[PDB]
């Protein structure tokens, strides 16, 4: 029976967002009690997996500098399956994992970004749900800084962009035709999420992927195209299915200093 209060503790951070209405915390550095969290987990025999794609260009560049890090600072301490989706399986490099991580490589034909959501639910059914407990899906351009635990397990797992204090959801890039299934009215929406990083269980990733891929296909076949990909669809999901669990921005920054935790470089 774990306590929001056995590893959370909001007013640690007064300056920020702990607590979203649903009452889905909002993790920041300082406000978990990842101690606690790796007790408690260890006891469960979890394993978490990840999911990264990199394609042509970003196996070269990206996939080596991803693993690394992420095995360096990923749930350490925890059984984690990589999984690698890359379009040439030569080109990826294989770097020694540490005490309970392995991958899991496949060729996927490099037909974009958004075909990704298919991928990523196809195999989740084929066997993802049956080897992990939980599931992150990443942008490969990115490189973990510190370490990224446990206390950002979730059910549904958000990230934040960025963050002020009551920003008005006007000035979101949200998706605003109507057109589009990714289309959130103007003065609506809670956060701007990243699709660079999301997270959950199985079950609840495959729903989320699923769902996304869908209203993305809807666009495709209207000759429509959603403002930024993935990103507009994934958005107007967490707009709808609230996630249980936000990351903050200190999850995935895209300069370089302060306290990321994994920084996305995004080609340089």
């Amino acid at each position: 029976k774990l306590k929001l209060s056995d590893w959370f503790n909001p007013f640690k951070r007064p300056e920020v967002v702990t607590m979203t209405k649903w009452k889905a915390p909002v993790v920041w550095e300082g406000t978990y009690n990842r101690a606690v969290l790796d007790n408690y987990y260890a006891k469960q025999k979890i394993t978490v997996g990840l999911t990264v794609f990199a394609v042509g260009r970003y196996i070269e560049h990206y996939l080596e500098e991803f693993l690394t890090s992420a095995n360096k600072h990923f749930m350490v301490g925890h059984p984690v399956i990589f999984y690698i989706m890359v379009d040439d399986v030569s080109r990826m490099p294989l770097i020694e994992l540490g005490p309970l991580r392995s991958f899991k490589v496949f060729k996927i034909k490099p037909e974009i970004s958004m075909m990704r959501m298919k991928t990523i639910g196809e195999h989740i059914v084929a066997h993802i749900q049956h080897e992990v407990d939980f599931l992150f899906c990443m942008d490969v351009d990115q490189v973990f800084q510190d370490k990224f635990g446990v206390e950002t397990l979730g059910e549904s797992v958000a990230q934040l962009q960025a963050w002020w204090y009551k920003a008005d959801p006007n000035d979101f890039t949200y998706e605003r035709r109507k057109e589009s299934a990714a289309y959130i009215p103007f003065g609506e929406g809670d956060f701007y999420y990243r699709a660079a990083i999301f997270g959950g269980t199985p079950t609840q990733v495959l729903n989320i992927t699923q769902e996304c891929f869908k209203g993305i296909l809807k666009d495709k076949k209207n000759d429509i195209e959603a403002q930024w990909h993935d990103e507009s669809h994934l958005n107007k999901y967490f707009l709808l299915n609230k996630p249980t669990k936000i990351l903050s921005p200190e999850y995935c920054w895209d300069y370089h200093i302060g306290l990321p935790a994994d920084i996305k470089l995004v080609k340089m």
